[PDB]
């Protein structure tokens, strides 16, 4: 069902949360080789999560589930804010800018944390 597809998307989101926090620790410890590999893993995970979310929104649309479509539209916009900050973080890392990297890292945390309020409401609506 769309509901079980959302639970799979939720798990993939949780995987990125896990990899993010082991990356933040690696960044703080100065282990740039690790950070590079975690950033590649996160990019893949975010690409997969976006693809599961789009397929869930398209299916809720075909199903006429208006409340779910509203919530998923609001979520996909916030998800894009996260994506943009993530990509900026990656570029900060490429450029050797630890100041901006720290900034984007803290911002992505606040975007992702705020997002979970909606993420939890979508589960209950599908
Ligand atoms: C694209 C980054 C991202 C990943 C996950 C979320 S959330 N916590 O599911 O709203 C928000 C933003």
């Amino acid at each position: 069902s769309v509901k079980s597809e959302y639970a799979e998307a939720a798990a993939v989101g949780q995987e990125a949360v896990a990899v993010f926090n082991t990356m933040k620790a690696a960044f703080q410890n100065g282990d740039k080789e690790a950070v590079a590999q975690y950033l590649a893993r996160l990019a893949s995970l975010y690409t997969r999560h976006e693809e599961l979310l789009n397929r869930i929104l398209e299916k809720a649309r075909r199903e006429g589930n208006k409340e779910a479509v509203t919530l998923m539209n609001e979520f996909t916009a916030t998800f894009q804010t996260g994506k943009s900050i993530f990509n900026a973080m990656v570029a900060a890392f490429k450029n050797g800018d630890d100041d901006s990297f720290e900034s984007y890292l803290q911002a992505l945390e606040k975007v992702t944390a705020k997002g979970e309020t909606l993420a939890d409401q979508i589960a209950k609506a599908l």
